[PDB]
């Protein structure tokens, strides 16, 4: 519920898992954030870990739902754990947003997902202005070190 | 800082985040501290404690080793250990509802007599006994650090 998840955000980190997820191509999956925060920009596809829920059973549930292709934890390279600060959350701008986030990184047949969705180089992600920060952060090699896992 | 109320909303609705630190001695033994509050009150556990809103792992990782062992050490100092789940069927204020933490393991060896109930027990001892808990035993197990990742 609303008033609850509001009080969750403002009061803890957040547990969520990222997925770079590299097609045939070379190219990262990417999808556009329709809602606060960082709206309107594109992210790579994750979500958040569910009260009680092991981390197996959430990179299952995410890889299906994200990606339309459900993968075990095991499928996954362990990307290191990142930690994401917004200023603004869901709801608007009274508070803000903090992830500890569980990156994870694989190889991927574009043709068997069901999926905005777009497929970028490294290089274009990179240079794009549209793709936040926080996921052109996974492409960069300074901001690697120093990342627990990596 | 957190009301009662808002902790308990927290707790209820969603994983919390810790650091647990495997603490080494000389001797290879490992410190473990009494729980003397739920959840899981009167079991022996490595030190930690949970990651803050808007606090950096890094800045986490300083205020719990100064906190919990009485030495402020910079995360570089730890070994990352893996990121391990424990759940507990109770929480800080009774058995309503379950608590969950994401815990990030971090290992390191310290001098005994430089740091501020607690044991020191060997591997081994830890592992025989009925009163350190199986949340912290894991980490000592190997059949609980395969499908860790980070380890």
């Amino acid at each position: 519920r609303q008033e609850d998840f509001a009080t969750v955000v403002r009061s803890t980190p957040l547990v969520s898992l990222d997925f770079i997820v590299e097609n045939s191509r070379g190219e990262f999956l990417l999808g556009k954030r329709t809602n606060r925060p960082a709206q309107g920009y594109w992210f790579v596809p994750g979500g958040r870990v569910q009260k009680d829920e092991t981390l197996e059973a959430a990179f299952e549930r995410l890889t299906m739902a994200e990606l339309g292709l459900r993968l075990p934890i095991t499928a996954g390279q362990f990307y290191g754990v990142w930690q994401h600060f917004y200023d603004d959350n869901f709801s608007g701008t009274d508070f803000t947003t903090h992830y500890v986030v569980l990156g994870f990184r694989f190889r991927v047949s574009e043709e068997e997902l069901l999926l905005d969705y777009r497929w970028l180089t490294s290089d274009a992600l990179l240079a794009s202005d549209n793709v936040h920060a926080n996921s052109r952060a996974y492409f960069l090699a300074e901001k690697r070190t120093g990342v627990p896992g990596l």
